[PDB]
């Protein structure tokens, strides 16, 4: 189709490898570009960890208010929010928000610990029907994004389906889903990524990711004003380990998708 030709051209112009999946919930139609190839998730994995904790809170009703101590040894490479609470506590809700809205890596590691390790996050994916997602490592090493390495990867198609289920479907309880949506809509790191390729009037909730090999990712739910929502996953990675981030590619891919509607 037109859109796949334009995405391929965008990819060729970028020098990297682009993966896109769009679900239009109006007719449950799908647009895929490298939709079944694996890509390093980097911080887009934080959505799954937060959702797993939300799922736990359906039974442990007070779980999100549980305080978790932030110690100096907990700090890793990128901890904008946790740093503000060293030698103090954050609740699991605050950690989930920090992981999602600021991409805080310490917060992510606390979420992983709450779930019993990366295998606990992966287990949640399996439990909601995602056979593709795999989380193998903690922060920061899950961002190594080595070409061909299956660790800490998913495919665009899988992640789009899973994001749809978590935010628009009923993989989570009603209060939990609403909370996740609220968190994603309040993301602070996304302005140059999918959001930048979309009409300013559309509401977006997204989670970015970035890693080595110039890996530049964003996953979003999109509420166009007067129109069924869309789920859009854009993954991008490059052949050079030290490549620079290319958020513009994700913006351009979103723009191309939006044109075709
Ligand atoms: B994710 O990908 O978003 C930022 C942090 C940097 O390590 O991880």
């Amino acid at each position: 189709s037109a859109v796949q030709q334009k995405l391929a051209a965008l990819e060729k112009s970028s020098g990297g490898r682009l993966g896109v999946a769009l679900i239009d919930t109006a007719d449950n139609t799908q647009v895929l570009y490298r939709g079944d190839e694996r890509f390093p998730m980097c911080s887009t994995s934080k959505v799954m960890a937060a959702a797993a904790v939300l799922k736990q809170s359906e039974t442990q009703k007070q779980l999100l208010n549980q305080p978790v101590e932030i110690k100096p040894a907990d700090l890793v490479n990128y901890n904008p929010i946790a740093e503000k609470h060293v030698n103090g506590t954050m609740t699991l809700a605050e950690l989930s928000a920090a992981a999602l809205q600021y991409s805080d890596n310490t917060a992510m590691n606390k979420l992983i610990a709450q779930l019993g390790g990366p295998g606990g996050v992966t287990a949640f994916a399996r439990a909601i029907g995602d056979e593709t997602f795999r989380l193998d490592r903690t922060e920061p090493t899950l961002n190594t994004a080595i070409p061909g390495d299956p660790r800490d990867t998913t495919t665009p198609r899988a992640m789009a389906q899973t994001l749809r289920q978590l935010t628009l479907g009923h993989a989570l309880g009603e209060t939990q889903r609403a909370q996740l949506v609220t968190w994603l809509k309040g993301n602070t790191t996304g302005a140059a990524s999918i959001r930048a390729g979309l009409p300013t009037s559309w509401t977006v909730g997204d989670k970015t990711g970035s890693g080595d090999y110039g890996t530049t990712n964003d996953i979003a739910v999109i509420w166009p004003q007067g129109r069924a929502p869309l789920v859009l996953v854009t993954y991008f990675t490059q052949p050079q380990q030290n490549a620079e981030s290319r958020r513009d590619v994700l913006a351009s891919a979103a723009r191309i998708i939006a044109e075709g509607l």
